[PDB]
């Protein structure tokens, strides 16, 4: 019993982290097979960052300008290319610790673990969600760029995120491993405002199921509702709309607890309208939205 | 910027986890050099667990009764001994992935990462505190016993916890790596009640400092207090007493933010007395006590 915000074991990703230096900028790279992936802004002076022309900046750069260090050994760069907002540095040595991996672009609401790194060295691991506004609420200091987000299915690391940017509001923006930003953000030091940070409704419902499973039941009410009625209340409270897709995904949690999804929706509705009245659920005073239904099933079933 | 509940990178500990089977009981072992450490209750039938005599149960056990598997390879057990509530199984092979390590007994309030394992396989990592009542609020299903708690100082893993028990209240109890329980708990399926789960005051103060550092300042008040006045309020709210030792440990956070410790104490006092009035601090609706001052400095400074 018990329910924790839990990251994937990070060992398989620790084995992939390298330091990338271009001139006076150092940040993190991901070393998979004989390619090192890093944010293209590695080539920028924080002066360049105001209005960078990356193609023009790149002309000035050779393989030998990219310094790649894995532990305290230097990798030989034998090629470099730009793909969207990432550089791929071809190195002469395949990473001997390359795990099975995929690059996936996740959807808003999906959770992943971040291995926070400085100078190619891991400092910590935490669990995130891609916010509905395509930001993440990370913990990232200068030098943390190229830190990656990932899921693990058994022995396969799915890389979903690379850290690029802190917005003036101190929330975070980055790319998939093809170098495409999540949301409308660009790798430029300019005014970039995030949209509404709404709550991931399907994730809240999953975590209410996790609470019931773990004995926290005080909030279960006598009511039910409809998707349309619930969605009216959701919108009023900056909750994302619940679809029949979300209801389907919650099916297994509904099955295990015998609480119909629409009943749990009506319980959520009363919590929104009545508040927590100073009570907690799974040791939280607010409704947690950084567990997916898959996450709740995984942790409640003990998947390795 | 940003502040996350962050575990240590778990790779160094993933490399230490093995499966231990005695008869029909399987749980986790820690393989360091040529010794595998596991909970002694591995030798119990859940029938034995009601009133086990471990010394008498152990007489019935030989080296060959302990089945140790690291990946899908079996280790040869060439010796076994009981030390307090753990078994040490001597194996014929030194773990080639043994990191530099120490066994430390932590104090209540100290934080550590848990690598949750089933069948010797890692499922997740999360950050804990040893509660003032010597319990932890973990996430542990059947098969998770022998999962360990640890801190990392650069390249040295300090093992502080091994999981043994869930109390009837669904909180967790375990040992240091010498097999000595934290708190008054025993490895027996009997009524064992925890004491008061009080808040770790020094940790709350550290996390209020982390909030200020990260731009959350709405709660900073115009007041100060004394250790004695603050402690009167602390006791009333099931907060642990603050000592001059705690004030000293917060010195660096006081220095960086220019907020005297006793001023931050008076801010905490008003939050206890007035509540959060529906506001959040670092995205929490309650006062977080699972970051130490050391943790706040580490994460706010980017230690690897
Ligand atoms: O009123 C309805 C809710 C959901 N929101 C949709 C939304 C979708 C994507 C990203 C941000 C926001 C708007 C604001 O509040
Ligand atoms: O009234 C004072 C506070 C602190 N408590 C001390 C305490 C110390 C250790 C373990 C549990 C509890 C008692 C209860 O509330």
């Amino acid at each position: 019993s018990g329910f924790r915000k839990m990251a994937f074991p990070s060992g398989k990703v620790e084995g992939c982290m390298v330091q990338v230096t271009c001139g006076t900028t150092t940040l993190n790279g991901l070393w998979l097979d004989d390619v090192v992936y890093c944010p293209r802004h590695v080539i920028c002076t924080s002066e360049d960052m105001l209005n960078p022309n990356y193609e023009d900046l790149l002309i000035r750069k050779s393989n030998h300008n990219f310094l790649v260090q894995a532990g305290n050994v230097q990798l030989r760069v034998i090629g470099h290319s730009m793909q969207n907002c990432v550089l791929k540095l071809k190195v002469d040595t395949a990473n001997p610790k390359t795990p099975k991996y995929k690059f996936v672009r996740i959807q808003p609401g999906q959770t992943f673990s971040v291995l926070a790194c400085y100078n190619g060295s891991p400092s910590g691991v935490y669990q995130c969600a891609m916010r509905p506004n395509f930001t993440i609420k990370g913990s990232f200091l200068n030098g943390s760029c190229g830190s990656v987000g990932f899921n693990i299915d058994y022995d396969c690391v799915s890389f979903c995120y690379m850290h690029h940017m802190e917005l003036p509001t101190g929330v975070h923006a980055g790319t998939d491993l093809e170098g495409n930003f999540y949301g409308p953000f660009v790798d430029r030091q300019t005014a970039q405002a995030a949209g509404t940070d709404t709550t991931i409704t399907v994730n809240v419902l999953a975590w209410l199921y996790a609470a019931v499973i773990n004995g926290d039941r005080w909030f279960l009410n006598r009511f039910t509702t409809t998707l349309n009625d619930f969605n009216l209340v959701a919108m009023k409270y900056n909750y994302e709309p619940l679809t029949q897709d979300h209801v389907d995904i919650l099916g297994p949690l509904s099955a295990q607890t015998g609480i119909a999804v629409l009943d749990m929706c009506a319980s959520l509705k009363e919590l929104l309208q009545n508040g927590m009245n100073g009570r907690t659920i799974l040791g939280s005073a607010l409704l947690e939205d950084e567990f997916t239904p898959f996450d709740v099933v995984r942790q409640c079933s003990g998947v390795t």
